[PDB]
């Protein structure tokens, strides 16, 4: 565990994270995919052997010891809000299974369905609220990344509210 579990929020690459693992926010076929993905296929390409897993779950794939946990949460194009919603939750739950698994003290973590599968909506802080529903009873270091100047400063709002 870290001497004093804390998140915090970066606004870079992924790819280039501190981190001691990184989450992937994947596609269900394990297919190079945009974004945050298409960083990861270029930097561990080879996490991607049967990385393949279904909506709301999480799989992690090695690449040399370095753990990639590929959680893939819901398009919400083709779920409802109700059903997607509890799909987005179950994703994080799985990485914190995953994080606890590993053993890390630290793990650098996208916000899932926030982009290309958002269905065109914000939804910072209903995903944001399901990373911390799932990370609270983690003890690893959890590093947000994100790309846009205005989400960094609303995910650091967030996480010093409850601070
Ligand atoms: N300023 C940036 N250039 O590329 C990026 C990728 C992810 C997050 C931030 C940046
Ligand atoms: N949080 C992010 N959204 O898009 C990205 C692309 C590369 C790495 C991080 C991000
Ligand atoms: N959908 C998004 N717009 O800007 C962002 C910045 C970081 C993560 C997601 C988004
Ligand atoms: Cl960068
Ligand atoms: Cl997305």
């Amino acid at each position: 565990g870290a001497m004093a579990p804390s998140y915090r929020v970066k606004r870079m690459d992924i790819a280039k994270n501190d981190e001691e693992c990184v989450v992937n926010a994947a596609n269900p076929r394990g297919l190079p995919g945009d974004g945050v993905c298409k960083a990861v296929y270029k930097k561990w390409p080879e996490s991607f052997k049967n990385s393949a897993t279904p909506v709301g779950t999480a799989k992690t794939v090695m690449c040399g010891t370095y753990p990639v946990i590929h959680a893939v949460g819901p398009n919400f194009s083709n779920y409802t809000e109700s059903e997607g919603d509890r799909e987005l939750a179950a994703a994080y739950r799985e990485v914190a299974k995953e994080v606890t698994r590993l053993g890390v003290n630290s793990v650098a973590i996208p916000l899932l369905s926030t982009g290309v599968y958002s269905g065109g909506k914000d939804r910072l802080t209903q995903s944001l609220n399901h990373l911390f529903t799932a990370m609270d009873s983690t003890d690893a270091d959890v590093v947000i990344y994100c790309r846009d100047k205005e989400w960094e400063k609303k995910i650091s709002e967030a996480i010093q509210m409850r601070t």
